[PDB]
């Protein structure tokens, strides 16, 4: 089910038998080149230098404690201590059929966990922007993957629905009785007497006053109604039942600042309440004063990220929390989490992980503006995708838009938006590019969609006998068959990487190499016929699992499929 995992524990045990410590790293990775096998163990030389050994020498001794019959057709040593592993065709055929039996493609369902995923997290009365856009795509993908792996995934849309800014906004709403336009006019008129009533409305909302709280509800509702619509178009799994905004934590904030002083916390600096963290000393060596409650009395983004962590453990019972937030907030998160753990609000088991991403830029590095400038309106981005997508899919037209073409342009358009983001490593600044992403040539949503259709057409347009095809025997004899078969089987371990590291681009690179391997399997390897039905069925069974694997793999990234 997980070849790398299986091999990795066997190599570690051999090593251990050779004198290696218990915590040794076999370093079994997928082979870079087919002449090196399916997998190789890379970590011999490190241990060899500490065992007083030649890399080859250890590796050789290792290869004596290593029981790989039935698993690897052959296992040779190479270069300075590498162990190279060619998987046995039997083993491949057995696990390919076996995987063709589960609707899960044999992918294990590990010890279930409650995972909280903090993603998207826009702000009320401000326009949703590309950072939230990225957060939404990457986070949703992680949600889908973890959901497929079996876990109770709790979506936590951490909306910025609290802050001094509302006093101004709510006042402007009152006088009124374009999200961008609303804030600006309130801003100008607050500055342009507005200001007193608006600070005084910030106090009034802080305290009960249902008149105000309804107004705050009405504002939150306008922003979240619009965003949900964006979420819908993006076929993202976020729903309004998943909104867990900063507001949610207000009631517990004085309970926390209170607890923290009981250890733990200083009224030092200019009044206010600061935790001082020696981990974050100034260059002069002055500890970082992280304010959790101002002299003004109001609380802060830090306070609310503390509560939110404490809450997710104490109340949600998360085993793990994933935060898909822009890289620039990294030390904010590390400061808040530093305080959370010092106060013992969540234990060390239970990760709390910052899955950072980088900025979204335009064609050459400027901060990325939508069509016709403005302040980046995502509905515009999504409109422009579809217009391009529609005109793009116009060629080779015949079937009605209705559900035929229109669903097709939508899959391709929205697919491109997501997949162009997901296919790139999240830590990298992402240079948007219409033409690269809507292409069919490289690692794109449309290329993948195209390939999926090609696989399905190869399969369906032939014959059918589900119950009989399932008794077909899959025999690996060609070298491309063994390669395809092995790639297919690495689907779980790709999933596992994505789920551990939070990097959906690993799957994209998998599904692209996979579709590359099918095309080469299609051309240089004939589909019907040779050994009549014998070999025909095997190849069909491999096109079958490839179809099922692309489908599934793309449904974890949130990317739809057509059949045309
Ligand atoms: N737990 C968190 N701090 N989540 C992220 C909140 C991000 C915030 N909504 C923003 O627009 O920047």
């Amino acid at each position: 089910m997980n070849i790398q995992a299986l091999l990795s524990e066997k190599v570690r045990q051999a090593m251990i038998a050779a004198g290696a410590p218990a915590d040794c790293e076999p370093q079994v990775r997928q082979s870079a080149k087919v002449q090196f096998g399916d997998y190789q163990a890379n970590g011999m030389m490190a241990v060899a230098k500490k065992l007083g050994m030649a890399p080859r020498q250890l590796a050789e001794q290792v290869l004596t404690h290593l029981d790989l019959n039935g698993i690897a057709s052959k296992v040779e040593i190479a270069g300075p201590g590498f162990i190279n592993i060619f998987l046995d065709p039997a083993f491949l055929a057995e696990h390919v059929q076996q995987a063709l039996a589960s609707d899960r493609l044999g992918v294990a369902t590990p010890e279930k966990q409650t995972i909280v995923v903090d993603y998207s997290a826009p702000n009320v009365a401000k326009e949703m922007h590309v950072g939230h856009l990225r957060s939404t795509i990457i986070g949703d993908a992680a949600v889908r993957t973890l959901e497929f792996l079996g876990h109770k995934v709790i979506r936590a849309n951490h909306v910025g629905d609290w802050g001094t800014q509302f006093g101004m906004l709510i006042a402007w709403l009152e006088k009124q009785q374009d999200l961008e336009g609303f804030y600006r006019d309130a801003k100008k008129h607050y500055d342009e007497e507005f200001a007193e009533r608006a600070r005084n409305y910030v106090v009034k909302l802080q305290s009960g006053d249902e008149y105000f709280r309804e107004m705050w509800r009405k504002l939150v509702d306008i922003t979240m109604t619009q965003n949900q619509i964006t979420y819908d178009r993006l076929n993202v799994t976020l729903t309004r039942d998943d909104v867990m905004g900063e507001s949610l934590y207000n009631p517990m904030l004085p309970g926390i600042v209170a607890d923290l002083k009981a250890k733990g916390l200083a009224v030092e600096s200019e009044g206010a309440t600061v935790v001082f963290l020696d981990e974050f000393k100034n260059k002069e060596g002055e500890p970082m004063g992280v304010i959790i409650q101002k002299k003004d009395g109001g609380y802060l983004y830090t306070t609310t990220d503390i509560a939110c962590a404490k809450y997710r453990y104490e109340t949600l019972h998360a085993d793990r929390v994933l935060y898909y937030i822009d890289s620039r907030q990294h030390q904010h998160l590390m400061q808040a989490w530093a305080i959370v753990r010092k106060a013992g609000y969540v234990p060390e088991s239970v990760p709390l992980e910052h899955h950072m991403f980088g900025m979204m830029l335009g064609k050459d590095g400027k901060p990325f503006k939508t069509r016709a400038g403005g302040t980046v309106k995502l509905a515009d981005l999504l409109d422009e995708a579809l217009e391009r997508a529609r005109r793009l899919v116009a060629e080779k037209n015949p079937d009605m838009p209705a559900d035929e073409l229109e669903k097709l342009a939508n899959a391709v358009g929205i697919g491109a938006v997501k997949y162009a983001d997901l296919s790139k490593n999240r830590t990298t600044d992402y240079i948007f590019d219409w033409d690269n992403m809507l292409a069919f040539e490289g690692n794109t949503a449309p290329y993948m969609q195209y390939a999926y259709t090609r696989v399905l057409s190869v399969f369906r347009k032939a014959e059918i006998d589900e119950e009989q095809l399932a008794a077909a025997p899959v025999i690996i004899r060609e070298d491309r068959e063994a390669q395809l078969a092995a790639r297919l089987l690495q689907f779980e371990e790709t999933l596992t990487v994505v789920a551990r590291e939070g990097t959906p681009h690993v799957m994209c690179a998998y599904l692209y190499d996979l579709a590359g391997l099918f095309s080469g399997f299609y051309e240089h390897c004939p589909i019907l016929s040779a050994e009549n039905e014998e070999v025909r069925n095997s190849r069909l069974k491999l096109a079958q699992l490839t179809a099922k694997t692309l489908k599934l793999g793309l449904d974890t990234l949130g990317i739809e499929t057509v059949e045309r």
